[PDB]
């Protein structure tokens, strides 16, 4: 009944490979607790190196850490296997990454899904303020979909391996000026990923190298908005990424804006089809 359940090989296996990042490869799996007859789908993080037993402590400590992680919102940390490659368990989220999730449904999302995942995010970057941890990486490809409804934040900073110059195309100015990263920060990388979400994952900052982002946002360039965006929601999109961070909206803002726009979606977003979760008015 460990929070971190430290795991043997014999208890868990890999199904099929999800996908591969800096750090490591995420396959689906199955695991079956010891002592235990239940049968839960899993992922499973096998890092990208052999690790000495010095480098697990570092590892160890901050796993401990992502255990404590528990709300509706984030994924939470359920185990983690010593291996000389570590790897570290979630539960599964069956259909996978939030990036991936918009490109491939484009023709089948309408206004209060993506409304609802925007409340969603931000009910999980609330808590993760209230627990003072700093996600330093919030972006969709770091959003999973559990279910279409119900979506969780993952994958925290640790500084789409082509996004990473670091995730500068993410980044307050603040962050690429100075490596300063805060909770007002990872506001600014909110904004940009429901940027993403609303663009049905497109690429934030489409023609220009990393190396010229901090010089386009002291000028006063922004993301544009998107085609179906009303002026609203794009203003919150601009709060999101005012230079001065004390005066981005707050994560408890967020929830508040997003919870009131998805009451009536369709008044938000335009989208064909979608004719004019958070019940709607
Ligand atoms: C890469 C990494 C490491 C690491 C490491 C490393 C160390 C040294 C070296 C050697 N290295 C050599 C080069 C230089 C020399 O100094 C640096 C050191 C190499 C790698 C450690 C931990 C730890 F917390 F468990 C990690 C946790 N995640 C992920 C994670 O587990 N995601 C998964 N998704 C599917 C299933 S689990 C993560 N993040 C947040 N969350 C999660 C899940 C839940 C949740 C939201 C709450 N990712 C981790």
């Amino acid at each position: 009944q460990a929070l971190l359940r430290i795991l043997k090989e014999t208890e868990f296996k890999k199904i099929k490979v999800l996908g591969s990042g800096a750090f490591g490869t995420v396959y689906k799996g199955l695991w079956i607790p010891e002592g235990e007859k239940v049968k839960i789908p899993v992922a499973i993080k096998e890092l990208r190196e052999a690790t000495s037993p010095k480098a697990n402590k570092e590892i160890l400590d901050e796993a401990y850490v992502m255990a404590s992680v528990d709300n509706p919102h984030v994924c939470r940390l359920l185990g983690i296997c010593l291996t000389s490659t570590v790897q570290l368990i979630t539960q599964l989220m069956p259909f996978g990454c939030l990036l991936d999730y918009v490109r491939e449904h484009k023709d089948n999302i309408g206004s209060q899904y993506l409304l609802n995942w925007c409340v969603q995010i931000a009910k999980g970057m609330n808590y993760l303020e209230d627990r003072r941890l700093v996600h330093r990486d919030l972006a969709a490809r770091n959003v999973l979909v559990k279910t279409p409804q119900h979506v969780k934040i993952t994958d925290f900073g640790r500084a789409e391996e082509k996004e990473y110059h670091v995730p500068i195309k993410w980044m307050a100015l603040e962050s690429i000026l100075h490596r300063i990263y805060t909770h007002q920060s990872d506001v600014w990388s909110y904004g940009v990923t429901v940027w993403e979400l609303m663009t049905f994952g497109s690429k934030p900052y489409d023609g220009i190298p990393a190396s010229e982002i901090s010089s386009i946002l002291e000028k006063g360039e922004r993301l544009p908005q998107p085609p179906i965006c009303t002026i609203d929601v794009y203003m919150i999109m601009r709060k999101c990424w005012m230079i001065d961070a004390d005066s981005r909206p707050k994560f408890r803002e967020l929830i508040i804006e997003f919870s009131k726009m998805a009451r009536d979606p369709q008044r938000y977003l335009v989208i064909q089809g979608d004719e004019r979760l958070i019940p709607q008015q």
